[PDB]
């Protein structure tokens, strides 16, 4: 699981 | 599961 | 942007 | 930006 | 930036 | 699990 | 920047 | 697990 | 910059 | 586990 990336 | 990405 | 997840 | 996850 | 995760 | 990256 | 994780 | 990177 | 982790 | 890098 992870929050976010760009 | 993950939050978001762009 | 987001609050939370599980 | 995000709050939290598990 | 993010708050926390586990 | 990880928070974020760019 | 982030607060904490485990 | 890790916090963030760029 | 970040606060802490374990 | 690690905090961050650039």
């Amino acid at each position: 699981n992870f929050g976010e990336f760009s």
